[PDB]
């Protein structure tokens, strides 16, 4: 009953994990936040026990990531915890190893997206990821369970004799509060008077924002359309694009925003021209809003939309494709309104947050009393 949540983000607990933590709480279990110090470290600490800890997230030097481990095991260790989830890389791995030394018996791991390290190609990452897997065989083994969110990614680690299928659960998708993404209760932004095609993301080069620009410039607004884009950038650093290039373009940038759902129902539809994902939330949240989505035939992207069922598939890493989609949907609004219909209808089915925090549970039941 006591039981924490380890990311190397807030934003992931917040917007991730939260639905189980919140279903754990209302159960009357100690439910613990641990994440480096955010933007919603703050609130997350009102409802949850906020637990910060000192992490270089993208840093791959030897000591660094010890040192980090070491102290991250002694902060794990003072919270006595019953059970632990982690969530991607970093926590997986490290995280589970920290976890393992601070005595605490149950480890649950999750999977969404394999991120980077899928994606580069040359001799350097094809290393780093040799050893990354190398040490997931002996993390996963540590570790009592690993959660995936789509099917791509398991199929891969356990191709790859990563983990024992017997460890595997499959809880597709991290779900979606279909409630507060209500068409019906949402008043829209009011972005004036145009077909608004919307990219949400962090502004990494791998979420394809550059297809997206380049599309806004192809598309050059056909038939009253505007490109938008809503998430964060960020100077000097080579996986992302910084403001100058994200306001420079064919596209109205927003910067980060809170008002998702007022947004996605102010657009004609979304758009995720992604390298790689895991099932990605923005989908997740368009489908909610009833609205079609337009994205890359790559991991993730290619299980939570169906091709001409919930939105149209492009190519990957091809802006005239991607404005090729974007514009079919433009000069066929029926088929739009269809598709995103067909969106809600199957968010509505199968990924409701709150059942999904249910089943998550009901593996960690498997362990310790809740
Ligand atoms: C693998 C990869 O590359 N990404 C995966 C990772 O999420 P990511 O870190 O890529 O997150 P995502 O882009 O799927 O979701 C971002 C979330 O932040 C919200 N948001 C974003 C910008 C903003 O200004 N305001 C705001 O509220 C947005 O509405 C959404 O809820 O894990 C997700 C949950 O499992 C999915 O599996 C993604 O595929």
């Amino acid at each position: 009953a006591r039981i924490g949540f380890l990311s190397h983000a807030d934003m992931s607990i917040h917007f991730f994990r939260r639905p189980i933590m919140q279903a754990l709480k209302d159960m009357g279990h100690e439910v613990f936040a641990i994440a480096p110090k955010g933007n919603f470290t703050d609130e997350l600490a009102k409802s949850f026990h906020a637990v910060t800890y000192e992490l270089d997230k993208a840093s791959l030097n030897p000591l660094t990531v010890i040192n980090n481990s070491k102290k991250l095991s002694q902060i794990l260790g003072e919270l006595n915890l019953d059970l632990l989830q982690t969530g991607a890389h970093k926590s997986n791995v490290f995280g589970t190893f920290a976890a393992k030394n601070a005595g605490i018996k149950y480890v649950i791991n999750l999977v969404e997206g394999l991120g980077s390290f899928y994606i580069d190609d040359d001799i350097k990452t094809k290393a780093v990821r040799f050893v990354m897997e190398s040490l997931y065989k002996i993390s996963f083994a540590k570790a009592d369970a690993c959660v995936f969110v789509n099917n791509s990614d398991a199929d891969y680690m356990i191709s790859k004799n990563l983990i024992d299928k017997s460890k595997v659960y499959r809880i597709k998708s991290v779900g979606v509060d279909t409630a507060k993404f209500d068409p019906a209760i949402t008043q829209a932004v009011d972005l004036g008077e145009k077909k608004v095609i919307l990219m949400i993301a962090r502004a990494m080069w791998h979420k394809g924002v550059r297809e997206f620009y380049e599309a806004a410039e192809i598309l050059n607004g056909y038939k009253n359309c505007e490109f938008v884009f809503v998430g964060e950038g960020f100077a000097g650093n080579k996986s992302t694009a910084d403001e100058s290039f994200l306001k420079g373009g064919k596209v109205r940038y927003l910067g980060a925003r809170n008002d998702i759902p007022q947004l996605l129902k102010a657009s004609y539809l979304l758009a995720l021209p992604s390298y790689k994902e895991g099932f990605p939330r923005t989908v997740l949240e368009a489908m909610s809003m009833a609205k079609a989505v337009v994205a890359s035939d790559v991991t993730g992207c290619n299980e939570a939309v169906k091709d001409g069922y919930n939105g149209l598939l492009c190519k990957v890493k091809d802006a005239n494709d991607l404005a090729g989609k974007i514009k079919i949907l433009l000069d066929d609004e029926e088929l739009c309104a269809r598709l995103g219909a067909n969106g809600r209808s199957w968010v509505v089915s199968e990924f409701d947050e709150k059942q999904i925090a249910k089943r998550y549970i009901e593996i960690y039941r498997k362990f310790i009393d809740v």
